[PDB]
């Protein structure tokens, strides 16, 4: 019955209400609003794509709330004016639904810039912002930094009154101070210890215009100023961010208290850190942009969309972070540590098919045409929820091309040679090797063999019959086989750069497989779900239209589904992971 959800860092959560105020009287309305209901947030800067990180925030903020049935917000961060990028947020409203939850309600920072800027003027006329000239650097120097640790001061602007403050950040507002030349700062501590308490910028001037407000604004708030705010008018019960801004979590309370307002409950959990690719923005824009991958969702990058293409069930990833759990320090994994879950997790989960990536034709000399031996065969054995399906033996098939070996004397090899018989799956008897068929290329293009009707083979493998009475093979235009992107585990500190450690055989495709005929119905009866996930608590309910969701194993081969780009036409599929993990090979 444990989950990350009753125990560890969201465990040890307080309940609603229950959190400490500065005033007394602000916690009435606060559960007036929130019925003594969680409320959470999400709240991504819709400026880029998410990527695996972005999970956990996901999972954490949506499933807590979902768990003690409260709301959780989808909040987008627009604090910075931006240029116009619809496909940011439509692609974070996808992910979260694509993960399985679903926001009460969809805001933007940008909702609350009229209260926010109240709320400075507030804070001004308390005493605790002032208006300030100083250029970067003087503001460096004042903090006593290029290195750090020197003498820290106050500038003459500090000590201006409420009248002056008041009037020159409306000055400020109405277009009176060119970019920079002004800000409003917080007035703190600058004696404290805490680089969060030296007089945080609160206000800017940009003169930029914002995409939701238009050519209102002439200055903007800072995250440092919007981000308690905003969390206090949406009534947050449970402000969830990553330890990264531990620090800020006394600045944040600080802000909220100087202007008299629901001092709400941030609390930091350790973020997940994926080790072993590149996840910042800039570096995965040149793998795009310079053509080593096909796009955003290019199934190597590990960015939501990515994932999502590359046919990793979003179930998976909610079982994953459910496992590492969810406390105050970091979890750090790596790729393959990742990829071995998804692959436990599809082999629990996926119906079995027979599948062929390079094919050979095979002949059985000694059966006839009308011959046919329907070898029925469970989806997945275990699993009779999945059922079964039929395939017929004739004499006419294929197999995988490295299921043949002309070398007789390589033990390791238990495979069909012309010395050693192999079994097929689910068929009755063995076929031995006759002859063999070369073009000039020497590339072997049929093998014939026998029916060993009238000791046992050391292998059994796939096969694909031709049967027009069943339309076999499936011919499948294209197979995309996905390796590791980078060689190293670390190739952000390859000497030659990142783009340096890149894996020339990231991305191998297959043209003209052959599958069996039941693949048609496995599509059709996609997502396939085993009982045991049905009932757990990480079930994800997909869109049966969506075409990642028809996954299978391919029995000998590995894991696979449809591409974006596939059609009934030109079948395409991505193969998810291998079938086991590395070996020395
Ligand atoms: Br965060
Ligand atoms: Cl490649
Ligand atoms: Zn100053």
């Amino acid at each position: 019955k444990r989950t990350m959800f009753n125990e560890g860092f969201l465990g040890d959560l307080h309940k609603v209400g229950e959190n400490p105020q500065a005033y007394p009287e602000l916690m009435k309305e606060h559960l007036e609003v929130t019925g003594g209901k969680v409320r959470t947030r999400f709240p991504p800067e819709p400026n880029g794509y998410l990527h695996i990180g972005h999970s956990k925030a996901i999972m954490v903020n949506f499933g807590y709330a979902k768990y003690h049935n409260g709301t959780c917000y989808l909040r987008f961060d627009d604090t910075n004016p931006e240029k116009e990028a619809p496909e940011y947020f439509e692609s974070i409203k996808r992910m979260v639904s694509w993960l399985g939850f679903k926001p009460w309600k969809i805001t933007y920072s940008s909702d609350y810039f009229d209260e926010l800027y109240r709320l400075a003027e507030v804070l001004i006329k308390n005493g605790k912002a002032y208006v300030c000239h100083c250029t970067a650097e003087e503001i460096k120097r004042g903090r006593g930094i290029g290195t750090p640790g020197g003498e820290r001061y106050a500038c003459k602007h500090r000590d201006q009154s409420i009248e002056q403050n008041l009037q020159e950040f409306r000055d400020m507002r109405d277009g009176k101070y060119k970019p920079g030349e002004a800000i409003l700062r917080m007035k703190q501590d600058l004696n404290s210890p805490s680089p969060q308490m030296w007089d945080l910028i609160a206000y800017r001037v940009l003169n930029a215009p914002h995409p939701r407000t238009g050519t209102k604004w002439r200055i903007y708030p800072t995250y440092d100023f919007t981000h308690c705010l905003v969390d206090s008018m949406e009534n947050i019960t449970h402000s969830l961010c990553t330890t990264e801004f531990y620090l800020s979590r006394e600045s944040y309370e600080w802000l909220c208290d100087q202007v008299h307002v629901f001092r709400p409950a941030q609390r930091e959990y350790g973020r997940l850190n994926i080790t072993g690719t590149v996840l910042s923005k800039r570096k995965i824009a040149q793998l795009v942009d310079e053509k080593f991958v096909r796009g955003w969702d290019d199934p190597r990058l590990f960015t939501l969309e990515a994932i999502r293409r590359r046919g990793v069930p979003p179930g998976a990833i909610l079982s994953f972070i459910n496992t590492l759990g969810v406390t105050t320090s970091t979890t750090n994994i790596q790729v393959v540590r990742f990829e071995s879950a998804v692959r436990k997790y599809l082999e629990d989960t996926t119906p079995r098919l027979m599948f062929v990536l390079d094919p050979v034709e095979v002949v059985v000399d000694n059966l006839s045409d009308d011959y046919e031996e329907l070898a029925t065969i469970p989806y997945r054995p275990g699993t009779p929820e999945f059922g079964e399906r039929t395939v017929p033996f004739t004499n006419k098939f294929y197999i995988e091309r490295s299921d043949f070996s002309e070398n007789v004397d390589d033990k390791e090899f238990f495979r069909l040679t012309p010395n050693q018989p192999v079994g097929l799956i689910k068929v009755s008897h063995t076929v031995s090797f006759k002859s063999l068929e070369k073009d000039e290329a020497g590339k072997i293009i049929r093998i014939h063999v026998n029916y060993d009707n009238k000791k046992k083979p050391k292998t059994y493998i796939q096969w694909v019959p031709i049967s027009s009475k069943y339309n076999s093979p499936l011919r499948v235009t294209e197979t995309r086989v996905y390796n590791q992107l980078f060689k190293s585990e670390n190739p952000s500190s390859h000497p030659e750069g990142f783009l340096k450690d890149i894996n020339p055989e990231s991305e191998v495709v297959y043209k003209e497989s052959v599958m069996e005929h039941n693949f048609g119905d496995v599509v059709k009866n996609s997502p396939w779900v085993v009982d045991s996930v049905k009932n757990s608590e990480f079930y994800v309910e997909e869109d049966k239209d969506s075409k990642e969701v028809c996954r299978f194993q391919a029995m000998r081969v590995g894991y696979f589904t449809l591409d974006k780009e596939s059609t009934t036409s030109k079948v395409i599929l991505n193969r998810i992971v291998s079938l086991k993990d590395a070996t020395s090979k």
